[PDB]
């Protein structure tokens, strides 16, 4: 049995190294990572890898790792794949814990835009979770938390995190993680996987995939949303991604909206994440 060294960036930024037989399917590595993390609610999570075009791909647990990573390194990230619309219903605190680590990265990276006040509030909950109750001994007027809270840090933001931290006295890590998630779940880009595309006129858009449906971001005005119940079916062919939308009652025929993706692999990738979200959130 020939075994391959696997490296996995965990959500705390640490690197986990393990081995799998070279012929292993993605599920084998995923199960090893989840056992290491003491994670039982595995369905929300997955491993990503970077293809030869440097695009993020989900490692398919059903297929050989080698037939996915192909010419690239056996280097992976552990990530939230399906963001729960209601994290309060997750059965385990440890699940909510990893969801918080993913969301913190979503915020710092800028993938999850956030108001000044909401950056401070989320930050205050993270601090309550990681440090416990406010202590003025590790917070002079000039205090600068080691915690990354935002894509751009200001002293005003650092001061607001501290002021809000003061109000959370007695709050346990589990409680602060729950408060974190009840706020984060309401942000407009929460759980939205964005894909660059052009519409049929060739205009640059973004297609969002999430629990509630598809979003077409033309700009900020007339965002255009298709709830899963409105979507009749989905397909790719070559560079193209097609969405069939139900007719209104007594409208006779479904409509087709077509998009141009950068390449065929981008079209398939989008198709696949749409199918996966549709199955997951039709059921959940
Ligand atoms: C996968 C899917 C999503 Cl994502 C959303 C709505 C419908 C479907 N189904 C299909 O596209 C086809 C046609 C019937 C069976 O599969």
């Amino acid at each position: 049995p020939k075994s391959m060294q696997c490296k996995v960036i965990l959500l705390d930024g640490s690197e986990y190294t393990c081995d799998v037989e070279k012929r292993s399917r993605g599920q084998v590595l995923f199960d090893k990572v989840c056992e290491h993390l003491n994670l039982l609610e595995k369905d929300y999570f997955g491993l990503t890898y970077r293809d030869a075009e440097n695009q993020k791909n989900w490692l398919d647990p059903a297929k050989e790792i080698k037939k996915q990573v192909r010419s690239g390194a056996w280097h992976f990230s552990f990530n939230v794949k399906f963001y729960p619309p209601d994290p309060a219903q997750l059965s385990e605190d440890i699940t909510r814990y990893y969801l918080c680590l993913q969301l913190r990265d979503d915020i710092v990276s800028g993938r999850l835009p956030c108001s000044f006040v909401t950056l401070a509030l989320l930050g205050s909950y993270t601090v309550q979770s990681e440090l416990g109750d406010y202590d003025p001994d590790e917070c002079g007027s000039d205090y600068i938390s080691e915690f990354r809270f935002a894509p751009n840090h200001t002293k005003e933001l650092e001061d607001k995190v501290i002021e809000l931290h003061k109000s959370h006295r007695g709050m346990t890590p589990a409680e602060a993680e729950m408060h974190f998630l009840e706020n984060a779940k309401k942000l407009s880009m929460y759980g939205v996987d964005l894909h660059h595309a052009k519409d049929s006129e060739g205009v640059e858009i973004m297609l969002g995939v999430c629990a509630s449906g598809l979003l077409i971001y033309r700009d900020r005005l007339r965002i255009n949303r298709f709830a899963w119940p409105k979507v009749l079916k989905i397909s790719y062919k070559r560079n193209n991604f097609y969405i069939k939308i139900r007719p209104g009652e007594f409208e006779q025929f479904e409509s087709t909206i077509g998009f141009k993706l950068p390449n065929h692999r981008a079209a398939k990738r989008l198709w696949k994440v749409c199918v996966e979200h549709h199955t997951f959130f039709r059921l959940l």
